[PDB]
């Protein structure tokens, strides 16, 4: 699923990312613009063999399960399709075990790149 702007916005705050760890919903919608332009079945192959998944592009080296990234770890402890699923529960709740393990945001290298310090609120402007 391609999620709209807004519809995403609401989704994420439903599921209880707006200031999550002190990160503002504009830095969440902003994030899955450039990881994923907010498409639930997003996957892109790293160069270590890993992939990322979903509107957050989560990694198989540390997150999820993929039965094809030797010597990874599942910490999030689930199948890495649960991932590219147009319910983003499954995406939410590993993004706030990703973002509570000591980087914060910067774990996604497109946010630290392109929306870190940036008018993030502008994401959400105009959404209900
Ligand atoms: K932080």
């Amino acid at each position: 699923k391609v999620f709209g702007r807004c519809e995403l916005a609401a989704a994420m705050k439903r599921h209880g990312l707006d200031n999550y760890r002190g990160y503002s919903l504009g830095n969440w919608v902003c994030a899955a613009k450039f990881e994923s332009n907010f498409n639930t079945q997003a996957t892109n192959r790293n160069t270590d063999g890993s992939t990322d998944y979903g509107i957050l592009q989560i990694n198989s080296r540390w997150w999820c399960n993929d039965g094809r990234t030797p010597g990874s770890r599942n910490l999030c402890n689930i199948p890495c399709s649960a991932l590219l699923s147009s319910d983003i529960t499954a995406s939410v709740n590993c993004a706030k075990k990703i973002v509570s393990d000591g980087n914060g945001m910067n774990a996604w290298v497109a946010w630290r790149n392109r929306c870190k310090g940036t008018d993030v609120q502008a994401w959400i402007r105009g959404c209900r």
